[PDB]
């Protein structure tokens, strides 16, 4: 079956993270998804604004809290290296983190990669 | 669930540690998802530096009345480590501050320097 909470990475095939799209992950009540939720969303919340504040542009997104939530954050192509690197290194943290919820709270989080 | 998180800076802004308490489950009820966003950014923090850095911070964690967690980083870090993990502490930092103004009555975020 599917999980309520669904992350897609898009890496391209150099290994460098262009997307994530997140679904399921808005606020819907009790016995364990609100606190998964929570998780989720402070880390695609603070990557949004890592990258914001840290790496100095903003990202592509879309979103919207109504089917259950919806996040999309798309990296801008042809960044200069600085801003590709720190927005790379959230990224993977980022990755990280999805795929460690995934890991501990599988009936909740699925965490995939796909190709560009 | 009063949560209060101290991080120390050095004389040039470098983060050397971050101090947390209050954020241990229950509950169960309104605070465990506050307190479920502060482990959440602590231990990715963690696990990133594990990962992407390649050494291991030091950790104290005690789960007891309320909960207890300090990290520190490695006084003598090479310059390849040293710089990674600012940037992942940076963010750290940032999430801990944001959460303190979104949930500025369950969770204070201060600097010690
Ligand atoms: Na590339």
């Amino acid at each position: 079956s599917n999980a309520m909470i669904q992350a897609v990475f898009e890496r391209a095939e150099d290994g460098e993270l262009r997307s994530a799209e997140i679904t399921g992950h808005a606020e819907s009540g009790e016995y364990g998804l609100d606190v998964v939720c929570a998780s989720v969303s402070t880390l695609a919340i603070n990557f949004i604004n890592s990258i914001e504040k840290f790496a100095g542009y903003e990202p592509i997104l879309e979103l919207n809290e109504d089917e259950g939530g919806y996040l999309m954050v798309e990296i801008p192509k042809d960044l200069p290296s600085h801003q590709r690197e720190m927005t790379q290194l959230f990224f993977e943290s980022f990755f990280l983190g999805m795929a460690n919820l995934s890991e501990n709270y599988s009936e909740f989080v699925q965490t995939r990669v796909i190709t560009e």
